[PDB]
């Protein structure tokens, strides 16, 4: 059970950027996959469950889209206008009726 | 709305104990897991204990033993008990409900755990 966070950096105040969480060696079912960001705490951004509903922090609905490539076993997070407010290190969770809870590197984001 | 007040937090000996507190206020809407995930210096996140609502339990392998979650509906407040705390399980400890008919993800602000 493996998770692979990318697509994290810096950008300019009102700049765009996509993360992608990778998933390899999942033992079990249709996972949850979610993106909790931990700002200078947690914070629960968003998530798509598996049975393909979707849910958004309201701090970023609008702004946020999340989607899954199965084929892929792949989940982006395409961030667009982020804000002061959104700094932080973003990983993403993954839990598969299990309620086992997996999680990235976390993948640093900041912006000026 | 939903918070969550954490607290019990502090220092300690090695082999002391400890009892964590995740009161939970709001309207949660659904009934709802509690986890309990700790960050060490530096380090990253790890998932240490959980019950799922039906009252279903679960461990990080390293804590069985050492480690009771336990859950007062009634008040909406988990708890954790942490005995024979190693130098290892220093670190911040947040607790996480999920009310999901809606995969509701919410956070404690953390309370932190020292062992000399």
């Amino acid at each position: 059970v493996q998770l692979v966070e990318s697509g994290g950096g810096s950008v300019q105040a009102g700049g765009s950027l996509r993360l992608s969480c990778a998933v390899s060696g999942s033992t079990y079912s249709p996972c949850t996959t979610g993106w909790v960001r931990q700002a200078p705490g947690l914070e629960w951004v968003s998530s798509i469950s598996s049975p393909g509903t979707i849910y958004y922090q309201d701090s970023v609905k609008g702004r946020f889209t999340i989607s899954r490539d199965n084929a892929k076993n792949t989940v982006y997070l395409q961030m667009n206008s982020l804000q002061r407010e959104d700094t932080g290190m973003y990983y993403c969770q993954i839990q598969c009726r299990s309620i086992r809870e997996y999680w990235g590197q976390g993948t640093q984001v900041t912006v000026s």
